[PDB]
């Protein structure tokens, strides 16, 4: 049986310009390897996180929800069970939250986030430090629930709020989660970064103020929901953040931009892998030349119809292409917004993954 | 309890006038490697004996068997993904004028390779084939089946004037592998021959890619996973391709941060949380030295995950070095700074075979 190329281009679909002649950058771009793949293949229009459903996970039954998904954009792994805050550095003076964000100071925000991840009892507190103040945690232990409150009290002038239950069964995570907060409290006042603010005159980050807490659900793994073997060439951390919560092997391949090398290795891992995602991106005449880039790096796919099924489609509506061997054309020639209007397919996110398990056999 | 395992990769030893006669690790302002020293075991490691790596030995693999041989190292170098008997081979793309080999690197042309590396790359039933191109005219082929064989000869003669040579079999064991080969090569030269970098080649007065040559057929052997081998689960903070595609061979989880130092370290550190055993490698005389101070702060983390982790630190080279082993309640041997000189006042003389037995014999 055959593997799987599934090829997702960001920002496609966009809109006529007076500057490519009323025409969209898709059309206007000289792509014949892309418009190869339509003439020799089934096309049509797809519509619905989009690359969650495309993977074949329902989102909202399987959307591990706001907090999980920041401490994914942060590096950082989760995994279900496990319990996600969003989080701020902040500032707070003799009890109260003087600034949300202290200041919105970067520097040592690292090495806070580090001193503040640690174990107590049966629980694990991982802290990663983003853009200015920005910041995840996640928690991991027994008994966890979403069902709590938030630490931020969302304005200067409160102290921080203790955590509280919402219903019954938030009763453990706010006793262990109010008592890390004390402990990250101490910790965070009395690190050497924030001894250095206050002589320097800056605003230190000695409260990590938490809300908008998430639990992770059930996700089985891609093998056990697919029972394929799956690789991601992604690029962006929340890619190769939510690849890796449901077990497939991530590849990067950047620059020093880079298709070649991502459709590349997506062909190489064919030979070990039976589904690979390669994601791709995110002025008119621009937009357009990326796009005539992105179609030269897609020559190798062309010849292997006979040990693969390809699958590219943008990501309201956006064109979808399916391309393997022995596959009857649809009659569309190019590959754009409007030709591929005419395509037999009429789909969405979820019918991606079924076609692509027949196409394969 | 978890382990960290730290090599610095080319370790500036040799003392240097310019830094008052003591090395860049001497020189280097070390708190948090000297923290670890002081907290800890420390000796001096001699890497085994007689060989691009010394890697492989500490992940508890001996170098002598299962080293993959020159041909899968070339393909693991390319960033190719290698696996259990498959074969592998060091390649050039060359230029063959009617049959003789006239230029047997195409006059190290590189524009356009890639593309050709790519159309020579396909599966032919129950064979595949997988050509990655480097710089110049450097290649590297890796065949995937059924009972391949490397007991055959090479496709390259060597020597410019001679013609391609069919491959033979150096043992009745090959003789299937070189019926394949030889097909597949046939098909390659005409296809190369016909492509469009090399007819644009021709066109603008270049020498074309028009050959395939392959040689050191290598067939990569049976490798346990390092879960097979060490009975834990581990990862690779590592760059670089060979070692990345070696970790991938061991079959571990690799993860590239991108002198980020401070970041792979913190990621060595998080994967504690989910792996038993992690691999971190690192990569004039002040600049040493200051580079060496630099990785000194991305080890501000080690020193308060010692409760539920292992930290050993070593060298390597790109000629013992030295090494520190923390944990919490490890018992100080008296060492307290890290470098190749004070760390010879150890405990510690072994090789890199010792080093997993301490780290695992001292996690519980």
């Amino acid at each position: 049986m055959k593997s799987i190329i599934l090829i997702v281009l960001d920002g496609l679909g966009d809109r006529p310009g007076s500057d490519l002649q009323n025409r969209t950058p898709l059309q206007a771009a000289f792509r014949p390897n892309l418009n190869w793949l339509a003439s020799h293949g089934i096309n049509g229009i797809m519509h619905p996180t989009s690359h969650m459903s495309l993977l074949g996970y329902d989102p909202k039954v399987y959307y591990p929800g706001r907090g999980p998904f920041e401490a994914l954009g942060l590096g950082m792994d989760i995994r279900p069970g496990d319990l996600a805050f969003r989080a701020n550095f902040a500032t707070n003076r003799d009890g109260v939250i003087v600034d949300r964000r202290a200041g919105r100071e970067n520097k040592g925000n690292e090495e806070l986030a580090d001193a503040i991840s640690l174990d107590m009892g049966e629980y694990s507190f991982r802290v990663k430090s983003g853009v200015e103040h920005r910041a995840a945690l996640v928690v991991s232990g027994p008994d966890l629930s979403d069902m709590i409150g938030d630490s931020d009290p969302h304005r200067e002038g409160l102290p921080p709020e203790k955590i509280r239950p919402t219903d019954p069964s938030g009763d453990r995570t706010a006793e262990v989660m109010n008592a890390y907060l004390e402990e990250a409290r101490r910790i965070l006042s009395d690190h050497r970064v924030n001894k250095e603010r206050v002589k320097n005159g800056r605003l230190p980050g000695n409260e990590l103020l938490v809300r908008s807490a998430g639990k992770v659900p059930a996700i089985p793994s891609f093998t056990e929901k697919n029972r394929m073997k799956g690789a991601c060439v992604v690029g962006s951390p929340w890619l190769k953040g939510l690849c890796r919560l449901l077990r497939m092997d991530v590849f990067d391949v950047p620059g020093a931009s880079n298709y070649r090398g991502k459709i590349e290795k997506a062909v190489d891992l064919t030979s070990s892998h039976d589904f690979v995602l390669v994601n791709i991106k995110a002025n008119y005449p621009l937009k357009r030349d990326v796009i005539e880039d992105i179609d030269r790096a897609m020559e190798p796919l062309k010849s292997i119809g006979d040990h693969a099924v390809i699958c590219v489609t943008g990501d309201d509506p956006v064109p979808i292409v399916f391309y393997t061997d022995g596959v009857m054309n649809d009659g569309v020639h190019l590959f754009d917004e409007l030709s591929s209007a005419s395509g037999s397919l009429r789909i969405t996110s979820y019918n991606v993954m079924d076609i692509l398990m027949q196409l394969a056999g």
